[PDB]
């Protein structure tokens, strides 16, 4: 991959392997999500983070703090199949205090068909006491550059009990940790997914996503998928094993497949 | 990647993804396990095989047979790290009516050095009955063009309770299912790797693992992860929870870091 013209946003072209395709031979929503992230990392190590976290500025190292996902919102029109190769735009907005905003536009690198959008929200946390905190001046000024700085746009309740459906005692895996111990954003999505019935699964392609990240699951935590009918439509909410605290909310879209 | 000068290998390179790395930063045996199948399957495309199945020729798909793994033998002496290139280089040969083995050579791309070998043996089998099937004539015919004709080769006992260590209860999701719609052969590497201490894991890299398939976890089926000590080496068992089914059995070999 590559800074495109301008250095304000970053491409990528990937194969989609034998491994990252589910029942339809197309990529898996959570194939995309990794992917999104990968173009992610690449921009960022393009542009000199260091790759010790997700784009720590300077500042941000000696005043211990990481980016974490509060959102993310993927929308899929097709999924590439085994053997096709997706192009991947990505660049980095700043929102004022609040955080930052990654987005991503997925292209048929054939065709150079859009075939999918995503948006992420990013905030700032103290790594040791996980308390959200407003970018800094000094934060700012270590990442602003690489940011386009006019608008570049790609583009929840709590599910009540009873559940619909569940799927219960959802665990990490070593493979699902991260260079940092830390389960990947992506697991995430694949266990929300997990609790709906296979027969929507069977017979539907998902087209929207959104996720609320509350509280990261660590590698001995236990999780519950529960999900609730609202093209299907579907709620979404991820808790600890017990009735413990609430990791992730969300909803999906779901169109008939052809 | 392509096929190689004489049309009989394969090779393709892989830059190692941040997703596809654990603690050291270097990729993890899973994601190792994965490109070998990748380039195993990027093969099979190459010289003509459709994507329906493994490399199903017409034959096997008449009589309803599909290659299935009997044995997977791995061995890494460097793991390349987020960012590197490495270059593998996979082949199949014919085992005469036994079946076919796969094997791989991984290097580093820049300097060519061999940092890990692979060799894999795949028998046909019927996957409702579990019935396995020598290799009849005329389905070597469909592909023994495609192989190396002189060798060319890449280079267990079932534990008993109780088990040193255990991790129970494990069942696939569905990122674990393949094309095909059964559990990917990479996730029983993963499973077998759950049993083994942390201590382990924090302080070694594997170097050695040989898994023997017995057979498929399905969708629905948990799996047991039994683990017993025997450079460290363990033995290995998966088996189904409740009634005990073998699945797996295999040996691992880790170096100190
Ligand atoms: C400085 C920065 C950049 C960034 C901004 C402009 C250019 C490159 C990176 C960046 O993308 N950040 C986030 C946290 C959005 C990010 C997202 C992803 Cl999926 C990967 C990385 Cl590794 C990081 C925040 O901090
Ligand atoms: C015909 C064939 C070939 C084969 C033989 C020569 C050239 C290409 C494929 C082949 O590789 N087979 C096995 C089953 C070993 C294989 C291994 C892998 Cl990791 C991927 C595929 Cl998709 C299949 C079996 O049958």
């Amino acid at each position: 991959g590559s800074l495109t013209e301008d250095g304000l946003s970053y491409k990528e072209k990937f194969v989609v392997r034998s491994y990252e395709v589910g029942s339809n031979k197309t990529a898996t929503v959570e194939t995309i999500a990794n992917l999104l992230q990968e173009v992610g990392c690449n921009h960022a190590q393009s542009v000199g983070f260091s790759t010790d976290g997700f784009a720590t500025t300077t500042t941000m190292r000696k005043l211990h703090l990481i980016w974490v996902t509060a959102r993310m919102h993927i929308e899929i029109y097709k999924y590439p199949a085994w053997g096709d190769v997706v192009e991947i735009e990505t660049w980095c907005q700043s929102e004022g205090r609040i955080g930052t905003r990654r987005d991503w536009i997925l292209k048929d690198s054939v065709t150079g068909e859009v075939t999918g959008r995503a948006t992420s929200k990013w905030v700032m946390m103290n790594q040791d006491t996980r308390r959200l905190q407003k970018v800094s001046d000094d934060v700012r000024d270590e990442y602003l550059v690489f940011c386009p700085q006019e608008p570049r746009l790609a583009f929840i309740p709590k599910l009540e009990d009873p559940a619909q459906y569940s799927m219960i005692g959802l665990k990490p895996r070593r493979a699902d940790l991260d260079m940092n111990q830390h389960v990947n954003n992506v697991t995430y999505i694949g266990w929300v997914l997990e609790s709906i019935p296979q027969e929507i699964v069977d017979t539907h392609e998902l087209q929207v996503i959104t996720l609320d990240y509350r509280r990261e699951c660590q590698q001995d935590d236990v999780v519950d998928s529960l999900t609730t009918t609202t093209d299907s439509q579907f709620l979404h909410l991820l808790r600890l094993s017990g009735d413990g605290q609430e990791i992730n909310r969300g909803t999906t879209l779901w169109r008939k497949k052809p």
